[PDB]
């Protein structure tokens, strides 16, 4: 035990047609990836191909058929949770934070669509993120994520470590284990649940304008319990697990094989329930987009200003080939001041294939005026705002948000992230409210 | 078949206690009471005494615990329905007029106080009213309900006739069998019910107040259907019936003996699950108060204005001599303008005896000014808000209320009742709402 | 000593919907009480508002169950008194009948291992056809208190149409009592075994039925330890039924669904599911015109007489709509006539596509006719055809739906005044041989 | 080719509940790993802040179970792998033991008609106990993953504190999957007798078996035609449990609770239940002091030495506030010796006042060491011991619990890296007669 744990390499073989596919996708160039010796990601691949799974086929084929009502506009998708997952703070309080955190959202946002909410933390595996430069602001190699390299400000620990790949899955299958843990526990009670916002309700200094809302919610909450319904739902509390899919090595690595009570048998990325591909790795003929093809877990796509109606369409045919509606999440990152002129015109190219597809709004990765990298909540708000009218308009459903939050209240001061400064817990319960409101009118 | 259907008379014994209790009860003088041959009355009564009862003891006594957490202040009572049931609208349309009257106020009420609310209409049996004078208005014998004489305006139909004591019974064994379908089927879908509230709201012209109120109740409805709670209550819907305890021929030929997995065996009045005691016939050695103590149902009793809480402590203590939480209602009739003056040292007095009754409010009985029999409504709510005032300052229960309405529309023009000018179905419907507000504040 | 008790028609129903009604009553009728028109008259009219016995989403759900029953997944238990009489139509009588039909519900639902539809010859059996028009003491046959008195005396016997109200106050007092109970602890699964169990140490015949009767014990703790809810399940759902005889009566009765569901379509509500009996089955008579007309699950009885060509034509006047579980053909033929007679009726009804309910019916089509004066039934036979019903379908690989039976809570053996059948430890103890049929 | 992997702490725990603590471990500890002090330190920090493989709402929920199972309304089943390997610690495996385990549940729960509480002996049993320092090769004998490699090499054997770490990996990604699986259609009642309906079909001892797993069929079915809710139900809670052995890991686990109930009190997270061995339950060595201050439900291993006296002691040094089902005495005498050494201890222990529940472990106690060079344990004197288990308690009127058992998923017979056992079809050959031991 020479500072550091030491794991043993391991010293039922795929149908020939997923074998072909699962090769031919992972053939084509892929965006992002890291850069280290192929010879030690295999020995990585190894280890992980045969570990327990973080998730199960079953409920990933659950989280479709909720997805669907989602996308069916009689649900709503609220997926949230870290900006950037951390080793270092992979513990029982900062876990219980996200998902007191996520949870808190959920009760506001379903007493205001007055329809269920899917909950999506981002967790278990949202350890891995792209950028743009290579080299960044102190001239080091950028950091890429606790699975890649270090958040340590220095070119040691930026080198890019394949046994990383490993080090990020016993954390994500430990958090996932708490996750199961505690919603399965009373932290998931409906009530215990809504005191803390009743709470929030009278410390915050801006609580007034809540006050309100918060209190009718309470009173729906009270009048269930009147109408004679035990907590014996009631459904047990549900958080599905979700990550970008950016390292082809650790997603391929998870991937499983289903055994056939669902039609024929298919490969399941098992790294999670849901996964979605980013701006910068969504390539259309790209190994990200072609490895979506393959499995079959829900897969959600972000679309920036530059998307255009008929590439939206073309990742609606591909992503989404059997049309089951839900299967495919198109993520709309405009920018308050662009989203409005933006999105109309890919709503109805897209609605007009016959396909439903969940209209999720990210209000987040749009809006950065770089003060740090400084984001004004006013300009977040004023997204998803602007997310909701074009819906509204057009008729279609607006299907859900994207939030990157977090448990500890952050901001000089307060910054915390090993990323960007987001919402803080307090503005995203915050910013529940006034979607709320949205879905109301 | 001569005009009249004939029905023909009957050719184990009692716990020689309450054969004894019994006798001495009804051996003590009794108001009110018809004035027919006893040797006529004696058949009846024995035809009546080995019919199908209209409710069964396990009812009586899930309704007993029901009323205790009332009692307790965990629950409300609604009780309310006709003023005075007639044989000649005992139809299926009133009847599930007065259930839909009876649950539309359910729901609101419920909503309000943020707890159950117990359903008892005024139903299957409430056929006999006390008078005051023997001849009344036109110089005929007083029309005293279905069960004792008839509404028709001439001598012959007014005189008092036993045969209605059976007659009686067919009806309102007839009228129970109804209800216990209607409440059982969808009729009593709590969305099927608040669909009807959120009707009267936009076809009201006094609905502009309620648009609110019924809005958020709706809210509090969708978001239970949203938090995953199938209809599948829910518990299933229930009507209790009660009538006023006066004619004794009828209420003790309705007498069954409990068979003793409940302690020990005991008289149960199966003509009702609660029945309760009227102004003009509480005298505190009477028969009717010997009669409550007899039985093992829930008994209400009226407090009118000269009642003293010294008295009104002497009926807690012989009708609920065990402390047994609800199985006592004391009913206040007061008038808006005494209410307040004359309740408050009743309930100090009573409370301090160590009992628990149901404080349930009758605005209803104390208030008419006589314009017909006129009651202006604002006199109405005024009483049930200073009937409020009252426990709100001394830090009591208000139970829950008392009303006398309809389901079709009555006001000259339509004065359909057999008796007194009520609430109407909209009134009273207006009236949960107006009450509504009062619980939440 | 008796007590004569006197008495605004509401909205007629529908002009259109009275006109096919008409239409259908204008045939001849069988078996009809010989009362005058205008006093059956004034009696229709009362009927004619007050409170039904039955609601329509009741039946709408029936009917639901019934298709299961149909379709191979349920069983039908029908079962209750041979004559309801106004004067034991008391509270023990009700509770008793109820009791041994749960009782009886238990073991057969264990046995076929499929959800028992339970329905019960209440609140309505007050009628009966007779082949005899002068009776054995030289009187006017007695024909059902719904038409007139079992008292051997001339006056008693002529039928009286206020007979008509005072069968509907009873049927409708004693559907407010079964509502009561089986809503209560009375159909309490536990509750309702406890009694069966008693009846294994307590009966001659136990030792043949406690090997069964633990088993349907420890299936009843099983899934208690596995923490099942009590608070089902459905309570106990008992449905009311009665052969539909006297017409003016089932007429008086018809009411119109209000059509938030579906149209509007006409029910009787004097019972939920109403059967035609052998004598009045005519095919284009009164009796089969009126299944026709009203909405509710309907059944029919087949006798000995039955050819295979005319239960077709039921089939196609009765489900024309072919609603799975709509019509329940009746089987009542005879232990020994059953297995030959049987068959070819299946067969020939099967093939139209239609999917009728087969129940068995082995109380009529078995009856001896004692040696000491006292009309009589034997068990063996009634089994018998039990089982041979169940052996004609096996063979041909249809369903045996359910069970008619005339049984009682009480113990008795002669205090019935009507036909001779079972008792509530004989019923009891059908339930049981009927349950071993199911499990093979 | 292996692979290192490098490596903030939180608050501590309180200062109070610490001194009680470093006052507990200061006893002398038996059958502990001999590595360095200071990096055993380093490696508890780590899991010091790690998440916990349990929470405490589960633990107080558990208890509340055990103590029905020890008020005899309830039994308990606890069984897995004899020792957990990190290299078999795969998803096969798993969810093999998960449905041994369900498969038994099933049978023994029919068999009770009680709930049974399942606990697995999962996600954490890493370590065991070795009366050989040196072993037959010659080499620093195998202590279980958690401490050593089972390569019979000399540095493979050596005892390195990373699989402290390692050992918590396995142990949460374990129980991830139990969760996982636990909460989907592989504890679905229906679904898993299934896999007994066909062992009854494809076993050679299956003519003896299939008429119970008839009946426990019917009342599967019985309860579905009742229309009960599948959707329990309670889905089917599994808990995790280990041996407490190597004390460095438990301790490291130790969390407080955030006492929204109760006060607060420590918990041992690295599971659910645990237990203390036949070589380390020394009354005044660490590992009872252990047991004492945290509030996990305890039990342990009662072996063929055990005087009621010293049975007595451990009855007060654990239980001392009688909270019923806290501790559980487990019983490995031995067949022939179980029936003679059994009783006095019950009666002196039932004596005392307290509840303990009553476990038979049948496994350690009978082995014979056979004949061909493997090891290994014969299975009629297996279920003798839970025979005679079952017959001393009747005797005394006293409740038998449950059973402890080492099984497998996997057909084996010598795949194990550990003591020999039962297989998949052996356990599960072994609920079924453990089954008819509780009818009677
Ligand atoms: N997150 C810490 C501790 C840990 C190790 C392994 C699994 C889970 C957590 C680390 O990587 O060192
Ligand atoms: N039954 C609710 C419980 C819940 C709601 C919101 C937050 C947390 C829990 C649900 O599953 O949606
Ligand atoms: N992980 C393998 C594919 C695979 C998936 C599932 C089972 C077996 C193999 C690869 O990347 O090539
Ligand atoms: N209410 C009517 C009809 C009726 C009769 C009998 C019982 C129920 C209703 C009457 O008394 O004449
Ligand atoms: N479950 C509700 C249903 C209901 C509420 C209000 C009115 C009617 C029905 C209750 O029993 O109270
Ligand atoms: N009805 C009887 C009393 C009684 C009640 C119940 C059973 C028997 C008798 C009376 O008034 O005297
Ligand atoms: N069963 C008696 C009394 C009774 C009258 C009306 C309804 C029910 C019962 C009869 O019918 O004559
Ligand atoms: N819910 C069960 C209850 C029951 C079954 C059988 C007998 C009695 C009661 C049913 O209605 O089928
Ligand atoms: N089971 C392998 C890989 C693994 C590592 C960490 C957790 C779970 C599994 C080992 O422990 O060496
Ligand atoms: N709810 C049952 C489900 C179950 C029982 C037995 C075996 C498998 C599943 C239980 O947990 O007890």
């Amino acid at each position: 035990g020479a500072m550091n744990w030491t794991v043993d390499i391991p010293i039922p073989p795929l149908p020939t047609d997923l074998r072909t596919r699962l090769d031919a996708a992972l053939a084509k160039p892929a965006a992002q990836q890291p850069t280290w010796p192929a010879d030690q990601a295999l020995a990585m691949r190894t280890v992980l191909e045969s570990v327990p799974p973080v998730t199960v086929p079953s409920e990933i084929v659950r989280l479709q058929e909720q997805l669907a009502q989602v996308a069916k506009g009689e649900a709503f998708l609220l997926q949230g949770g870290d900006c950037a997952e951390t080793f270092m703070d992979n513990t029982e309080p900062h876990i219980r934070g996200n998902v007191r955190a996520l949870l808190q959202m959920a009760v506001v946002l379903t007493y205001g669509a007055s329809m269920p909410v899917v909950k999506v933390a981002r967790i278990a595996g949202q350890y891995a993120k792209p950028r743009s430069a290579d080299i960044d602001a102190l001239g080091l190699r950028s950091y890429r994520g606790d699975m890649i390299n270090g958040f340590a400000p220095d070119a040691a620990a930026r080198e890019h470590d394949p046994s990383r790949l490993v080090r990020a899955y016993a954390n994500a299958s430990a958090a996932m284990n708490l996750v199961r843990a505690l919603t399965s526990s009373g932290l998931a009670s409906l009530h215990l649940v809504h005191d803390w916002n009743r709470e929030f309700v009278r410390t915050s200094p801006a609580g007034a304008r809540y006050e309100a809302l918060a209190t009718e919610i309470d009173r729906g909450l009270r009048f269930m319990s009147a109408c004679g319904v035990a907590d014996r739902n009631l459904q047990t509390a549900e958080i599905y697990a979700s990550h970008e899919a950016l390292v082809l090595d650790y997603e391929r690595a998870m991937l499983r094989l289903s055994d056939g009570d669902d039609g024929e048998p298919q490969l399941f990325d098992l790294s999670a329930h849901t996964v979605w591909i980013g701006e910068r790795t969504r390539q259309i003929d790209g190994a990200h987009i072609a490895f979506a093809q393959v499995i079959a877990n829900p897969v959600g796509v972000k679309l920036g200003p530059n998307m255009t109606p008929e590439l939206a369409v073309e990742y609606v045919e591909r992503l989404d080939p059997h049309n089951k509606p839900g299967r495919l999440t198109l993520v709309s990152r405009m920018g308050n001041h662009k989203v409005r002129d933006l999105l109309p015109p890919i709503v109805e190219k897209v609605q007009a294939t016959g396909h439903q597809v969940i209209w999720q709004c990210d209000p987040m990765h749009g809006n950065t005026h770089e003060s740090f990298k400084t984001r004004h909540f006013d300009r977040i708000v004023d997204e998803v705002q602007g997310f909701f009218e074009v819906h509204r308009a057009l008729g279609t459903h607006p299907g859900g948000i994207h939030v990157e939050i977090t448990g500890e209240n952050v901001t000089a001061g307060r910054y915390e992230t090993a990323c960007d400064p987001r919402l803080n817990t307090q503005q995203s319960l915050e910013l529940a409210f006034l979607v709320a409101e949205m879905l109301r009118d």
